């Protein structure tokens, strides 16, 4: 179960990762 | 080990909901 957790967290960092870089690009858009 | 890795869980789920919310902002004011 620890590698589940291990392997989730993984996974969220590389989606809050992705979040950041809409952000980047919709400021970016934004003028 | 086991309740560090669900406080992290937790952590990047709480961050992951206001980047959504922000991102939701960003997308009505852009136009997209």
């Amino acid at each position: 179960r620890m590698k589940q957790l291990e392997d989730k967290i993984e996974e969220l960092l590389s989606k809050n990762y992705h979040l950041e870089n809409e952000i980047a690009r919709l400021k970016k858009l934004v003028g």
